[PDB]
């Protein structure tokens, strides 16, 4: 491989790399505005050591009676329904709520796994507030103590709107000390120092100064039954989420998986991409028609889409293609359906006749054939009532309206349509048009579906088949040339339809407007 | 090898690795989830050295005075039948029973092995229980001492429901120490301070946090004839088994078995796939037949069915190539039984014979022709009785009633089938019919088998072998056409017969419905 | 690749490389200059250790008695608009101007956002100013103190000229004591003596130093409560921006950003260079036309033009190849629009006209002809009107004024233009033409957009491509070639237009003067 094969490959995939890329930055900028800010808050101790001071501060004896002292086994979260609701509160501008409470005694449920009873809170006014547990509505007043139904509570100071909900937990005291000691750090910062380092972290960032200042003071009035020389103070901008190598990560992993799928997309490709595939297997390539972005023929309502100016081409080949053949017959098949033979059949059929020669295009696709409808229609007596032996070879040709050529329909769809064209009655009616017309142009099958084109073969003086761009292969094609071969019927060549614009191609069509 | 073919050979066997990779992770998430929880309880220490505490602390003197003190020696096991009895038992809610036993005495058979005796105890109510050793069945009350057989036993606080059943094991003193000390842990965790951490592990989070207590005294105890700053307490979330370690593992573990199977597989395979298989060697593949997955004729129950169609491909491509034939004689035969010889023989049939030519079907497989059954029958006279003898040449031609074609049965089983076809009496009857028909097709038995195929294709000016999809090799049918020739036979080529749709193949037949 | 190759790519992108490596030395020069400079104080301090006093120093109790002592919670930043303002006032030579503010206390909005509040402070004269928060303008006077609006400030010793503008700021006593820590380094320097140095870096080589010598005084008064070895200087010299490491890294990545954009340009070059390319395919190369830098023809308004001397050239390397061709018509044609068809079909009928030979010039290109400007026209009466059948063959040909040759213009753009160049009229005037005239040259549209030049061609005994010199590829004048041989027109060779002078290229055409 080369560098402008990959870049032409980027060029073409821009779009969906585009859209990975910006799909996986969005999501990182979501998080990174979302996530709850993580504050820090810091104080420093002297000692007059330090290795079991670091181990003293961090047992269960200090921090059960910080949490003692300031009633960290209530927790208290104001309630938003999403898992987004809070950040994009914050992002309003809107004031969280808070409420000081001194006294909670839960029922204590106490089941197997709930071991944290909790209750829902919601704010009615500055004064009175109401409670459920688990559908028990009760009201509370600010000031006056609550004991009723096995719950104990009291409130103070309801600061926030009406309306408001907030959880109320009574965790107990050892997921409260595990949960202090999750987010509390000492260290030595000089490691033989009496110095002393604390570090505690949380969405508060006045809760967390203070639950440092109480840290503090019990491990010096401990110890004294130590100098602090800096009491917490909490640093103003947030430590997490760290929002610049966030947004960072997101577009490069966008970036890298757009450049993974890509890769996977060009490795895994097999269809035909130019005409040179097909001419390095040994195939003429006769034309190359494009897409025509564009029940009418093409030819007719735009003669001049670029679609029938490469069909013009393929035309000015044929005329000297088809010198020296045996007779004026052209079959048009192909591999697969939908490659475009019935399109390539008619259009070709329309340029040749606005020449002045006289074309009959005949509907020999007895399965799916629809040119009737195309051309406009009277749908009896088509082929298969000649070929069954229950119409004339006068009665099936009719004139296409806007085109200025005759045709014959496929006629009513038989049971048996290989054996129907198998009839001599096939080669009677070639042999009379073939003298009336310039040209006889057959529309079939595709021919790894039916076999119905290698009889049609026999009689026709010219093959031609029609590959998809890219939905065909050159094994599907060189597959078909021999299957071709081996019923006797010789192949002249290819026509490649339905090709578009790729930047990686470096091969050149003359697919532009000239005018 | 390249990506696309590895990619084929995972859309492929994609079942397989689906169901493997379900099975291993089903196991995994089974045992993660059936695993009985193990939890950890832990406590510190404080030292005014920590080097020979900690061996004196995992002691037998220690460790059996905190047994003899908490009665560890009395193991009471809930009795579930299963191992997942008690996992299902805890996933459904159901709370584990306990008795409290403060005194045990069994007998002590102390034989060879069983050196812990252990008895079982059934609950009838609140109050009494059934008690069994080796049969012996008693009836005791909680309360009341039971002294009796040379069992001494007292129970307290029973605390289940009735039918539970419990084994009490009385496992020695040193077992006991040993277990004890198994699950017990002992660090210092600064490697200088005074501060140790003891931990142990159980599946009683209360049990465990009662025995680290006993620890922790008995050690202060004795030490003072050392400070225990954190008595124990449990983390109330399992240590084991870890969840998400374990289903990780499993997809994996799941994941790697199904690639290197599916590598096993990809590399072990030895039949035919494709044509070029065939054609590399030099043999020309005149038609692929799929699976029909549709005693009848299929050409006539189902005529519009896709190997039907394929079978039409067939019929288009032996009219050109039977021409220059020195007969009218086409001989059907292949390497293996079963390939589809006799199948794709009277399909042919069939749809030669719509075609309106008359057609002899001869089934001159003598070992193990079905034909007659396959097209309803006068089962005398057949090929046999003709060939020694005792019937004409007009008795033996029977009508084949969907189909259009004349047969000859194979007639009764001869002894001697191989000599039978040697007599000239086979080539005055294909000589004979040669000029009554159109086209003669004989059907016969596998060459590499037997070699009655070898002596009927000297009389046939054309000779076909079928190659079955996946059981042939391209060595089988090398083999069988060099055994032909050795015979002076020439084969004009091959036939695929039952292929079928693999993502890995890459190759494109034109085996789909068009219509 | 050898290195002729890669000094000719930069000696013919020197212009590309010279401009990227300018941009980027100045906008390195920008910054150098433009940076405000960061100046340095250092002190040097005696213990009698030194361990703890490096974390005692950091610390927030004396850092922030010297930020009481010093007042540093009061930031004054002289106001210019843009972010090169104050660079471009140090560089006039403008002094900075200075407030000194004894005493600030702004209403602290202190919403969710803005901890800061900031007031701006404009100078009326050298006694009194306006004060502006937001929009609320207020007049002081120094000396006197003002206690309005909820705001105090005390101004002292404006020294600055009318007009100016300060932001006075009160940020937070943690954020003070933040900013000093930022710029506060302490160290040992011997990292076992008693010796500490004390470094601070900021833009006010005054400010540091006072600002060390309170952090010194503070330290030594709190101890006693160490020696002050060397008080606080500032090195002269400012650390910061450093110039010279800045330039050269921004010269340094000029050069590379350029080289790597040279490389990617010349392995992204796919069009024809010289004309080797094209005979490497089996192409004959019959000239290569220089771009004359020079609604006229320019052998007529220029013969002594470079362009002129190669097409001379042409023209005597026509008369050699177009012997024994079958007729004296030449056709020119192309592969894609504007490579120069009509530039080389007319100045070549000039110059062969000038050698006294009778010239026929037909524009066939019916779709976008415009030689009937170029020559001078009655418009009326071209091809096309000759070609749809009303008008003659003498009715059509003009004469080129300046020039000495004959000529028909396409006429009136007709809607199928293919189609009538297949009228026999087209033979017929040609066979007509053919005896008036020893050459008649015609051009036409480029062969891959349209087919018109393949039907031309059928009539041409010499038939020459066009390709334009950087645009056109290898693989479009092959598919050119081969798109007219499958119509049946053998293609005598090609003409490269459109050539320039290229350092890399080593292959030497003789454009330049010889006279
Ligand atoms: N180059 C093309 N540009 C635009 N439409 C096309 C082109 N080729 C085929 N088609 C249209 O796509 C459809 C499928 O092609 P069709 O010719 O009918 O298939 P088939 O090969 O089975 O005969 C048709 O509706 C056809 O008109
Ligand atoms: N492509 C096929 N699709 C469906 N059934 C098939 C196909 N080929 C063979 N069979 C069936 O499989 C069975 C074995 O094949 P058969 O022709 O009788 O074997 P043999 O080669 O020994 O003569 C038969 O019952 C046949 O009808
Ligand atoms: N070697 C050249 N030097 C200067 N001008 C040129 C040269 N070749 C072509 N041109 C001018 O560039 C323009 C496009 O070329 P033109 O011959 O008209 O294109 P086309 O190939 O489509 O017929 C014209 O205006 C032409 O005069
Ligand atoms: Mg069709
Ligand atoms: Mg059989
Ligand atoms: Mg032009």
């Amino acid at each position: 491989i080369d560098l402008g094969r990959v870049i032409g490959e980027l060029i073409d995939h821009r779009k969906l790399i585009i859209s990975i890329t910006s799909v996986f930055t969005l999501f990182a900028i979501l998080y990174a505005l979302l996530a709850t800010p993580i504050y820090e808050t810091d104080a420093l101790i002297q000692i007059e050591q330090s290795a079991p001071e670091t181990a003293l501060l961090q047992s269960r004896m200090i921090l059960g009676k910080t949490i003692d002292d300031l009633n960290l086994q209530i927790q208290i979260e104001q309630k938003y329904f999403p898992v987004i609701g809070r950040g994009l509160a914050r992002l309003m501008g809107e004031k969280p709520g808070n409420i000081d409470i001194t006294r909670l005694y839960l029922p204590d449920s106490d089941d197997i796994s709930n071991n944290t009873p909790s209750i829902i809170l919601t704010v009615k006014d500055k004064e009175n507030y109401s409670i459920n547990s688990d559908g028990i509505q009760l009201n509370g007043v600010v000031g006056t103590l609550l004991n009723e139904k096995g719950i104990s509570l009291l409130v103070n100071e309801i600061d926030a709107k009406p309306g408001d909900q907030f959880v109320i937990t009574q965790l107990p005291r050892l997921k409260a000390i595990s949960d202090l000691l999750k987010s509390f750090s000492v260290a030595d910062l000089g490691k033989d120092t009496g110095m002393l380092t604390l570090t505690l972290t949380g969405d508060n960032p006045k809760r967390i100064s203070h639950i440092l200042d109480s840290i503090s003071q019990n491990y010096l009035a401990q110890n004294i039954a130590v100098r602090i020389i800096d009491n917490a103070v909490t640093d103003p901008n947030p430590v997490r989420p760290k929002k610049t190598i966030i947004i960072v990560i997101g577009v490069v992993l966008g970036l890298i998986v757009s450049v993974v799928l890509v890769l996977f997309q060009v490795f895994l490709r097999r269809g035909i991409e130019s005409p040179e595939q097909l001419e390095e297997i040994g195939i003429n390539v006769y034309a190359s028609i494009p897409i025509s972005e564009w029940d009418t023929l093409l030819a007719v309502g735009n003669p001049a889409d670029l679609a029938v100016e490469a069909i013009r081409g393929l035309r000015t080949s044929l005329h000297f293609a088809m010198m020296e053949a045996k007779n004026n017959v052209l079959m048009i098949s192909g591999a697969s359906p939908s490659a475009g033979m019935t399109f390539i059949s008619s259009n070709l059929a329309a340029t040749i006749a606005i020449t002045g020669k006289k074309v009959l295009f005949i509907d020999a696709d007895l399965r799916k054939g629809y040119a009737h409808k195309m051309f406009g229609h009277k749908n009896d007596k088509g082929l298969s009532e000649f070929l069954s032996g229950q119409a004339a070879a006068e009665m099936i040709i009719d004139k296409v309206e806007g085109g200025g050529f005759d045709y014959i329909g496929r006629g009513q769809i038989p049971p048996n349509p290989a054996e129907l064209l198998m009839h001599p009655r096939f080669e009677q009616l070639l042999n009379w048009a073939s003298q009336n017309y310039d040209l006889i142009i057959i529309d079939t099958p595709p021919i790894l579906a039916v076999t119905d084109a290698a009889i049609i073969g026999r009689y026709a003086g010219t093959c031609l088949l029609v590959a998809r761009f890219e939905k065909n292969t050159v094994k599907e094609i060189d597959v078909s040339m021999k299957r071709f071969e081996q019923s006797g019927v010789v192949v002249k060549g290819c026509i490649l339809n339905g090709v578009v614009k790729k930047a990686s191609s470096y091969y050149r069509y003359g697919h532009y407007h000239y005018g």
